[PDB]
């Protein structure tokens, strides 16, 4: 969708169309060819200025002036056939096109013959075709050459060091004068139109200014002539209008008619641009504004003295110097702005004595959330004895962090110079701020939020411990006042004490993505602290999954006997289950548990016959006994209990093994009917 | 608080201090004060403009023209006796004060003195008081009788019918000129401090205009005088300056480089105020520079061509003719604009026969979420075939339903005038849109979209019913076309049985809230739906015990056996719930099954150890016999199963209670066990 935004995207293409071929055409910015530029512009100021002056105070140029304008007619026909040798930066397909048919024409088709039409020598031809009085007027094709100076102010209204709508002034204060030149000019000529006999019916022939009389005008020098001429124009162009020179003839009336009529227009717009200019905000009354909108709300809240005094200090701070310009940031995108920070605050934040070599996505998530903030000599940021809110870096700048002992002894415990930093010594802790920070000099401070240096000193947990370890391996904080806080928050155990804790917890409350977020950065035990649960003992059975993917991960190790004797295959089968109990018998799991015949017999006793066939279901050999070595079948021929040992017995399990009392579970179980488990028990023995 | 806004307050209490006492107070907003308040207005702009022609171009008046200065001093007299009896409105406060000694005060310490020596007659104490031309001087305290028209153009910007911005311009022109009309006075004036002799060195004794002489000034008449200078300083104020009079002396080149200064900047305020209007732009532009950015996005989207003159045919309705300003009415709140739904759009809804006998808080639930809408003629709104989406009240216009069969051919079915709202039936008749209505005449639809006319359909379930009846049955309600549809709106299967369900289904889950809106909406008489359950029968134990309450529920009738033949409280048993069972026994807490006896002979077979306890534990009377005349402890007994057979021998049932058989439990349990059950019920057998 390149095709739709040309312009958005695929701007500079500068690599397959440089050195095609034909090795002459020239790039338009070469710095031997904007050499040439600004002569011919030079040559073109001065051919557009001369030829009204060539035209009407002149019927022919003289002997001199003959060099002059050969010479300006050669620099001009070598800029004729310069321009087939000259590139042409596109205005759809953005490209250089480099092809020398595609350079003669879209210049054939254009200013071409207008300006080779311009390069003839029209005051020879004018001599030599019998002094005829039209061909003079070609004269006026030369006026094409104004081309070069409206190039060069649309190459200085792209020019960002400029306003556009001080170029738009200038523009128009370049065509204000030339056109009471140009009027000048053709207001003379319209005096000489008129023949020598009738001169008392023209504006300069009849003139009469102080003691000089203006009589027989075309014998007067050049320059007495142009500036009478010129001081009429530029009176007559800013509507003075004194009417010692006026207009005689019809000629010249049609003329003034014309020129004043094209000067109101002229002079309406300059004066609606100087008007656009000045309505964009200079930094004084922007600044104006929102301090009058600010003076206002702190005199109907009634906010002290001092604080009005800061508050108006850091308004005349935004403006008049330090234009912290983040109101006009604020349309860049969040990954933008972090490539801005990531450039603006890296040389800052990396020379910091408190990260002393921690990893670059560390450094990268604490450059993200930055902010720059500028105070005044004289303010409190972080007082003595308040909760610590923000942390801050010294960009540049001088603070002083301060102490008092009991009377105010305001005495200099350090000062932060550059790359330093405060408030990081209770962000760590959880105590007060120990210091009250106050600025010395003009400071450029970047300010980090509490809770941001809460979430990635928690996730990034090896750059925490490295941070807890630059802020030990000091003199114990004793070049500050000494207060030393055990040390620190001390090796608290993040690599198995509380993240096995904490992968344990998401396994529990059975997030998925937390778990996986946890066990692909490595770290994954098989062991808890304070217990012997691992994060298969957890959610794999007794949460019972929340989420089906916790146990195919990794394999870890099943059948670990934990603190209190339970393999995960028995608290998958406690809590019943039948999905865990189906899935971890094919990956290996066993049923060891000590006294287990025990535990079989109290679970005969109790009555649950659910419980009893997942435990004999999935995998229990019940031959194992007690203290008295009693089988199972012992305790369910004991209560009568049916269908209790029939589950036993299908299972798999002798009937003559003896007891403490020397009896078997037949005559054991002979306190009950003949249907009552005798029968089961005597054909399940002799079916072998 | 409140005593900050004092005049953006209440502010209509003049009421009660309006005749106090005093008797003789004007109000300022009387007639009698406005009949006054215009006749010394244009006295006051005749004096305004007289007093500088009386001082400049006399050096006392006649003796004519002295009634007419003799009545102008004793009309302004009677102003200032009857200004002592005129209240005035009070600057901080908004009450206008009657008090008349707060009227001789706050007018004596204001424009009372220039007002009063300007009343003095200052040419009948300049004649005979042997003539002086610093008692002339005293004339121009005349000049405070401007307050009248600064008054006027103060009482002009208070009316909304003109704008702000043209008042300020129309005070300008009043600036402009009388700034013309004192400056030719007071530039006659310095050339009649010249004596006659010197009367050459003036600009009007200097004079020649054409072939005529103004020599001997002092006799020629005061309005070729008055006409010369007046246009002397028209064309300066202009800035023309033909410069056929032009100050001689200094003083009069002293006045208008003064005048000149003055000018400059008044016309310069001039400038920027007209220019202020035109900023604040008009309709015509304010169209144009929304239509070009809707020229884009109908050719960058590349749209068709009667739609994209549908598109520009709804901006040249809102712009340009029929200003509907909704955007600048959406910063009303909701409940303002509500009210302001509620005075507009009721006279329609109320006269719609839609709604013939709904509830008016049905009605004003429907004008609340409406839509103003404009359309041209030919235009379409809902086709034929299409999901209908919005429903739309005619305002005024004319609407046309058309609808094609099938060769292509519309009918007009019915012309829709004001009044016959359209998109009815195809959301509560839930089909299609039938017709093709399309626009025959530029109406004010009034739109409200589908979704809202569901939810108050459905809360005003009665004014929903009231709609589908009522819906000109009287007249064939398909009375368009044809519409062979069986029972298109009449009770479809929505009717009194389905809030039961309701109450049922909120009740399943447990609510608190749903349930009991709609039992006190409608009641709560323990309607029922085809399985003849109950919401003592879901809301307790079908669905799990969401609250204790819900079984109590301000008297309920509990044992409402259902069609399975389940009651509330075998609901209970079968769930589990015994703190349900135990609330249950509060009432009447009846078990009556027919086959209880073999449910309870079933229950022992099954095997439950709880369920059975659950059974007997609320009453179950534990010794009822099935078809075989087997008792529960008969079953229990013959199968043999201990703690089960204890369960029913504790709750009370009979031990010898034999069968068809004959056959009691005691040979049962004899033949079935050797244990025999001695001390279980051959205890209780001997018991009796
Ligand atoms: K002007
Ligand atoms: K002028």
């Amino acid at each position: 969708e390149t095709f739709r935004w040309l312009d958005s995207s695929e701007h500079r293409r500068i690599e397959t169309d440089g050195h095609n071929d034909y090795k002459y055409i020239i790039h338009p910015k070469n710095r031997w060819y904007k050499a040439w530029e600004m002569f011919i512009l030079v040559w073109a100021i001065y051919s557009s200025l001369f030829t009204p002056m060539e035209f009407g105070f002149f019927r022919g140029l003289p002997e001199r002036l003959f060099v002059l304008d050969i010479v300006g007619q050669i620099a001009f026909l070598v800029d004729i056939v310069l321009q087939f040798f000259v590139a042409y930066r596109d205005t759809q397909t953005y490209r250089t096109v480099y092809k020398p048919t595609r350079i003669a024409f879209r210049y054939l088709k254009s200013h071409f013959l207008m300006d080779f039409i311009g390069c003839f020598p029209w005051d020879l031809i004018y001599k030599a075709s019998g002094k005829h009085e039209l061909v003079r007027y070609l004269l006026w094709i030369r006026l094409f050459r104004v081309r070069k100076v409206v190039e060069f102010f649309q190459r200085l209204e792209k020019d960002t060091r400029i306003n556009y709508l001080f170029t738009r002034i200038l523009k128009l204060l370049f065509v204000e004068v030339y056109c009471t030149h140009t009027a000048a000019c053709i207001f003379y000529y319209l005096a000489t139109t008129l023949p020598p006999e009738n001169e008392g019916y023209t504006w300069i022939g009849s003139l009469k200014l102080g003691d000089y009389s203006y009589e027989n005008f075309r014998e007067i020098d050049l320059w007495k002539r142009y500036t009478t001429a010129l001081y009429f124009a530029i009176v007559t162009m800013a509507t003075v209008g004194y009417g010692d020179i006026h207009a005689v003839n019809l000629r010249e009336m049609i003329f003034v008619m014309i020129y004043v009529s094209f000067d109101m227009v002229l002079g309406a717009y300059l004066i609606g641009n100087i008007t656009a200019l000045i309505v964009k905000g200079s930094n004084t009354e922007r600044f104006r504004d929102k301090m009058n909108d600010l003076i206002s709300f702190m005199n109907r809240k009634k906010l002290g003295r001092d604080l009005r005094s800061q508050i108006t200090g850091h308004v005349r701070l935004q403006y008049d110097s330090h234009y912290t310009d983040t109101v006009m940031l604020q349309d860049i995108p969040a990954s933008i702005r972090a490539k801005i920070a990531q450039l603006l605050y890296l040389p800052y934040i990396k020379k910091v004595p408190l990260f002393k070599g921690c990893s670059t996505e560390f450094i990268n998530q604490i450059v993200i959330r930055l902010h720059e903030e500028y105070f005044l000599p004289g303010e409190v940021i972080t007082e003595q004895g308040n909760v610590v809110d923000h942390l801050y870096f010294v960009c540049e700048g001088l603070l002083e962090a301060l102490v008092t002992k009991t009377d105010g002894s305001e005495e200099s415990v350090t000062l932060l110079g550059p790359h330093t930093s405060f408030g990081d010594i209770s962000i760590i802790c959880n105590i007060s701020q120990p210091f009250t920070v106050r600025v010395c000099e003009l400071c450029h401070l970047l300010r980090l939020d509490k809770q941001s240096f809460s979430n990635i000193l928690e996730i990034y947990f090896h750059d925490g411990r490295t941070i807890l370890n630059n802020i030990m391996e000091e003199k114990e904080s004793n070049d500050r006042i000494k207060k030393l806080e055990s040390d620190i928050v001390i090796h608290i155990g993040k690599q198995e004490a509380e993240l096995a804790l904490k992968v344990n917890s998401a396994a529990f409350q059975g997030d998925f993505y937390q778990l996986k977020s946890l066990i692909r950065s490595g770290a994954d035990p098989n062991k808890t602290d304070y217990d012997g649960r691992s994060p298969l003992h957890l959610a794999a059975c007794r949460g019972y999954e929340d989420i089906t993917l916790f146990l195919i991960q990794e394999g870890v190790d099943v059948n670990l006997k934990d603190k209190f004797g339970h393999t995960p295959l028995f608290e998958a089968v406690k809590a019943g289950q039948e999905g865990v109990i189906g899935l971890l018998v094919k990956e290996g799991a066993s049923f060891n548990l000590e006294d287990s015949g025990n535990f079989l017999c109290t679970t005969v006793a109790k009555g649950d016959s659910d419980f009893l066939k997942r435990l004999l279901s999935s995998g229990m050999n019940p031959n194992s006994e007690d203290y008295d070595h009693r089988t199972p079948l012992h305790v369910a021929a004991s209560e009568g209990l049916f269908l209790m040992a029939k589950m036993l017995v299908e299972a798999g399990a002798s009937v003559i093994s003896k007891d403490r009392w020397g009896n078997s579970p037949l005559d054991e179980a002979r306190l009950c009917g003949n249907k009552k488990l005798i029968k089961l028990l005597e054909d399940v023995k002799n079916a072998q």
